[PDB]
């Protein structure tokens, strides 16, 4: 009956309409972390308390059907008549660039996609695959990392299943390559996995906010040839990260500044 409270509390948080479409393992993790330091009773109050704070941010505002409506309108407005490879490739970028302009996460990076992956791959080399943690609308970035040379598999994941379903239905409308895969996941709660190139765009601070010292732990647990970690330029939090690396056994291979974001390319060698 020790692990029951954890499962009962999490099931009660999930069955309710508020924190419904939220990756269940994420709910279990918070619940399992708070159970070690707060009384079994009234845990449901404090788990919800931390969901309103750290997890309420990307869950609030994102409406699954609403997102798909805006994306599906953008695709039908601009027509897709027969043309040349080069021109259709520029059309594919035009639409994907508008889709990226929808949510805040990828709005500011649209100026950089034109050459973001080209610049990242100069350092890391062309990866055989990309894992994109907390992907948001970044899967619609395939036109750019594809011309940059990455024709392998892309596995993007985020917390909201409503968003991810909208992305999957949208990607099929664009006749996207079968290698552009989206699923739901949480790099914080899911088991540590392997990758070639791991992308953590605007996630390190959010991760430390959701759970202390988690971001650095994840970078040491996950196996990857290289990993890209993005931070905004609100002028603070970026210095805290490069300070965290001093103690770890990780290495900064390159530090790139594109648009209004600083990208750190980290490696185990």
């Amino acid at each position: 009956t020790n692990d029951n409270y954890i499962e009962e509390v999490t099931a009660k948080v999930l069955t309710s309409g508020k924190y419904s479409t939220l990756y269940p393992p994420t709910v279990r993790r918070v619940t399992e972390r708070l159970f070690d330091r707060y009384p079994p009773k009234q845990l449901e109050k404090e788990v919800r308390k931390k969901l309103h704070q750290a997890y309420g941010a990307y869950i609030g505002g994102i409406d699954g059907k609403r997102l798909e409506k805006k994306i599906e309108k953008i695709i039908h407005e601009i027509p897709n008549p027969t043309t040349d490879e080069a021109t259709r490739t520029e059309w594919e970028k035009e639409i994907c660039l508008k889709i990226l302009n929808l949510h805040t996460s990828t709005n500011e990076r649209t100026v950089a996609y034109d050459e973001l992956y080209q610049k990242i791959f100069e350092v890391t080399g062309v990866p055989t695959s990309i894992t994109d943690a907390g992907c948001a609308l970044n899967p619609f970035s395939f036109p750019f990392f594809t011309e940059a040379g990455m024709l392998g598999q892309y596995i993007g994941f985020d917390l909201d299943k409503g968003m991810i379903e909208a992305i999957e239905h949208s990607l099929r409308t664009l006749n996207a390559p079968e290698g552009i895969v989206v699923k739901q996941g949480d790099i914080l709660s899911d088991p540590s996995g392997e990758s070639d190139l791991l992308l953590m765009f605007k996630l390190y601070t959010l991760l430390d906010r959701q759970e202390e010292a988690s971001g650095l732990k994840i970078l040491q647990e996950w196996k990857y040839k290289n990993a890209v970690i993005s931070f905004p330029i609100k002028t603070n939090y970026t210095v805290k990260f490069e300070n965290d690396l001093v103690g770890s056994d990780l290495r900064i291979m390159q530090k790139l500044k594109l648009g209004n974001e600083m990208y750190f390319i980290v490696s185990r060698l």
